[PDB]
């Protein structure tokens, strides 16, 4: 409910969810995680939570706003890695 917490729930979810790419970090396509979330419902404002980790330089992923899934091939990159012990 704080999006505080949530912005780590999301890299959590990205580190299970997500893929390396060429870079050797983790990204998942926006496609992806929104499927699973339009079963679960984890993050009440999904694009809140990528513009919060986006803001911490935490994740990056190309455009500013959407509302169709047109930006569903658009991959999540894991910038900053806090995510493990």
């Amino acid at each position: 409910m704080n999006v505080d917490h949530e912005v780590n729930l999301l890299v959590e979810e990205i580190h299970r969810l997500g893929s390396k790419n060429a870079d050797g970090k983790l990204s998942v396509k926006f496609g992806v995680l929104f499927r699973d979330d339009k079963s679960a419902n984890l993050f009440e404002a999904l694009v809140g939570t990528l513009k919060a980790a986006k803001r911490r330089k935490i994740v990056t992923y190309p455009g500013e706003l959407l509302l169709q899934g047109v930006h569903d091939d658009v991959d999540i990159i894991l910038l900053q890695d806090l995510e493990h012990h």
